[PDB]
């Protein structure tokens, strides 16, 4: 089965997502993750993607269509979290898993309001060892662990990406609309009720 996490910035797909993946043994590909980890290390993706992604910026898709072929596996489930994220990203993935003889299973739609997005990016922690994703307010770091907010998480950064979501990314929706496969999940709710709809979603 394949699944694709679609829906605004904050949201809650990479909580959901890391949950499902860890209880039901699908494969995470979140190409957030996988482009800090290029940032990070410095390589010809990184130095690439770096300011799109400190700017709230979309990274082309030439180079993140690519990131995918080179991460897809060959065999398991998969979550795509944070892609496609474009109707030409949508395109290529099609192509890709026909090719595999595969398909896109179903489309979960996180629906959140922009207040709710706002309150979820803005109290985003981050665990620097871990990766372990907190909220201030909604699940804060233990006491005494040190995390950080992602420079992408600023007031202003997190508007222009969610105006860069609402131009470049929401057209997915009735993209997979017209294909009879999006679903629709409440993410406003809190984690444990979204993960039940996600469950009861996919079967
Ligand atoms: N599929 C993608 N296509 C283009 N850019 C992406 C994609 N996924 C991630 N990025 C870049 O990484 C940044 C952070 O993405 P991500 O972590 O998936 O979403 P969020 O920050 O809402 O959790 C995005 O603003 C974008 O610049
Ligand atoms: N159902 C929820 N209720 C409250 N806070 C949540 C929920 N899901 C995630 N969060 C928190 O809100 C922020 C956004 O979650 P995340 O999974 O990183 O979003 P996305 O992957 O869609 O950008 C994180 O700080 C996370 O701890």
């Amino acid at each position: 089965m394949i699944l694709v996490f679609l829906g605004p910035p904050g949201a809650g797909k990479g909580t959901q997502a890391k949950r499902l993946a860890k209880e039901k043994g699908f494969v995470h590909i979140s190409t957030g993750d996988i482009l800090r980890e290029a940032v990070q290390k410095g390589t010809p993706l990184g130095k690439k993607a770096k300011e799109y992604m400190e700017r709230g910026e979309l990274v082309p898709d030439d180079l993140i269509i690519a990131l995918i072929e080179e991460v897809f596996p060959k065999h398991g489930n998969v979550i795509f979290d944070g892609f496609p994220r474009t109707v030409k990203q949508a395109e290529a993935l099609d192509e890709m898993l026909e090719k595999k003889g595969l398909k896109v299973d179903h489309v979960l739609l996180f629906e959140v309001p922009d207040e709710v997005v706002i309150e979820r990016l803005s109290g985003r922690r981050i665990n620097p060892e871990t990766g372990e994703v907190y909220h201030v307010k909604y699940n804060p770091p233990p006491p005494g662990v040190k995390v950080i907010q992602r420079e992408d998480d600023k007031p202003e950064v997190i508007k222009k990406r969610l105006e860069v979501y609402r131009e470049q990314t929401a057209p997915l929706i009735e993209y997979y609309k017209k294909k009879g496969i999006l679903r629709i999940i409440d993410a406003s709710k809190p984690v444990e009720e979204v993960y039940r709809q996600v469950l009861e979603v996919i079967g």
